[PDB]
Formats: structure tokens, sequence, C-alpha cells
């Protein structure tokens, strides 16, 4: 199936960006790694 | 130069993650494998 | 910890998204390489 993603977040401790799933019982994410940073 | 991510899917079966680009055909996209599971 | 991802950016020449996030001086991304195609 294609599942939707509700929303987003990212966390700088531990690198990495979660999405929500519109999915089941609404408890299942996606998860990646991803750099952080503060940009100029 | 960067675009608009206008919504985000995500396979069930192969947890790939796809973003479609707002940018001239409308047909584009960004892709990238990602771990999907269940939360508290 | 998870801050909220306020808007989500992919450039097509550098195969990287970039997401904006809800926190601080408001000057911090996340980023992460990605497959760009045009689909059939
Ligand atoms: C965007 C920020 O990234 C790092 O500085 C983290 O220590 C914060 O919790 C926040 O996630």
């Amino acid at each position: 199936a294609p599942v939707p993603v509700t929303k987003l977040v990212c966390d700088g401790d531990t690198y990495k960006c979660t999405a929500y799933l519109d999915y089941g019982d609404g408890k299942w994410v996606a998860q990646w790694d991803t750099a952080v940073f503060h940009t100029t």
C-alpha cells in the first residue's frame, strides 16, 4: 500500500527524522538518518 | 534550486519514502529508504 | 529531542532534502540525501 505521512519531526540528539504515519492504531512511524545543523 | 515538497507517502512493503515535488509537470519525486516501526 | 518540521524542500541539483525546524532562532534545518527523478 501507499501509506500517508501525517507530520515530521527531527531530533538533533539522535540525528533521526521521524515521520508519523496514517496507519493502523496511529503509532507507526518511519525513521531515517539525517544531518542537523544551524545554518547561516 | 530547492522546490517545495507537496507530500510524503511511504510504501508498506519496502518502507521507501516518496516526496512529490511542486515543480514543472508535477511528476518529479525524491526518494529514500527508511525504517518503519511501532511505538508506545 | 524531536522538534517539528515546519517546511520541507528538495533541491534537484544537490539531491538533498532540507527540513526547516521549529527550534531556537529558527535557522536550524535537517538534510538528507535522496534519489531525485521524473516519474512515468
Ligand atoms: C534542533 C535541535 O537540534 C539539537 O541542537 C538538539 O539538541 C535539540 O533538541 C533540537 O532537536
